[PDB]
């Protein structure tokens, strides 16, 4: 039988496999839609599909960075192992949403993934803008898979959304974004410094942009106030340990509820439309009036200067 082996399922090569011998002593490590076919003969109905492989060759190589942005030699198998599950998983819409129904302790990505489907990101690695695109159109299980790979998490495995949602912005075009801050010290006085990138839309600290752009009491190397001086990007991800918030329809985009123990707790979102409605996994609830646990509000921005 004759096969197409990729590494990105763009550059498809055709193969004359050897029917008596395993994949695995062919092309290495070989995958079909996540399943690990490596230590398998190949059945007949294998005919002319695509099997992924573990770069054996410069061409392979140069073909997923180029696709991934990563030469880890683990990151494929991983991925594939993570696709094995997620594409299991069911992906209902939800409030104009796709979600994900609870399975192998998904909390934390379901949140991620509406959160992303509500805020301006381009993906530099071509296999995340393209796995995104079909996640939002309602096929979401390879970029659930990729997530899993890139944040070296696994099926099962509990995670945090801002965690989660911090090492994709690694893999985001967020060069342009920007972030002075100016802190004021009682004796050491005034210095700004610009942050740029990830560290310019992400504060851990508090779930408030007013208060931040208020200032906030942070320690000084001799008890100071950071406070917003310049913001340039298109959201900003405010973060703290989950307390009770009163989130109010209209003033924020989204948010992370956080309900249990450090680790073993369980994530819903909640997010502002013309009421505020509440997405569990496949659940669905609406109220215009909100209080609870809340760890990370999502916020709209362009361009703020202070008037300080
Ligand atoms: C930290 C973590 C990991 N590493 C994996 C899965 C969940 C959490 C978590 O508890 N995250 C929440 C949002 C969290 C984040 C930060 C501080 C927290 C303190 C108490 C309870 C929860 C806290
Ligand atoms: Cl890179
Ligand atoms: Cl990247
Ligand atoms: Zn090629
Ligand atoms: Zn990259
Ligand atoms: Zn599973
Ligand atoms: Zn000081």
């Amino acid at each position: 039988i004759k096969v197409f082996t990729t590494v990105d399922n763009i550059n498809l090569h055709t193969q004359v496999v050897d029917m008596s011998m395993t994949y695995g002593q062919q092309f290495g490590p070989t995958y079909l839609d996540g399943a690990d076919v490596t230590k398998i003969k190949p059945h007949n109905s294998h005919e002319g599909k695509t099997f992924y492989v573990l770069p054996n060759d410069d061409t392979l190589r140069v073909e997923a960075f180029e696709y991934y942005h990563t030469t880890d030699p683990s990151f494929l198998g991983r991925y594939m192992s993570a696709l094995n599950h997620t594409k299991k998983w069911k992906y209902p819409q939800v409030n104009g949403l796709t979600s994900i129904k609870w399975a192998d302790n998904n909390s934390y990505l379901a949140t991620a993934l509406l959160t992303l489907q509500q805020i301006e990101l381009k993906f530099n690695p071509p296999a995340l803008q393209d796995a995104y695109y079909r996640a939002r159109a309602g096929e979401a299980a390879n970029f659930c898979a990729l997530i899993l790979a890139y944040c070296n998490k696994t099926v099962g495995e509990l995670g945090d959304v801002r965690e989660t949602m911090s090492y994709l912005f690694q893999h985001a075009n967020l060069d342009s974004c920007k972030r002075v801050l100016n802190v004021v010290c009682k004796t050491c006085g005034q210095q700004q410094t610009t942050l740029k990138g990830v560290e310019a839309v992400m504060y851990m600290g508090t779930l408030s942009y007013e208060q931040f752009k208020k200032g906030v009491q942070i320690p000084c190397t001799c008890q100071a106030t950071k406070y917003l001086v310049q913001q340039e990007s298109p959201f900003v991800m405010m973060s703290a340990p989950p307390a009770q918030y009163e989130l109010k329809h209209g003033t924020f985009t989204c948010a992370s509820e956080y309900t249990g123990n450090y680790q073993c707790g369980h994530y819903k979102h909640i997010t502002s439309k013309e009421t505020l409605y509440c997405i569990d996994g496949a659940l669905l609830t609406k109220s215009s009036e909100y209080k609870g646990p809340i760890t990370d509000v999502f916020y709209k921005e362009n361009s703020y200067t202070t008037t300080i």
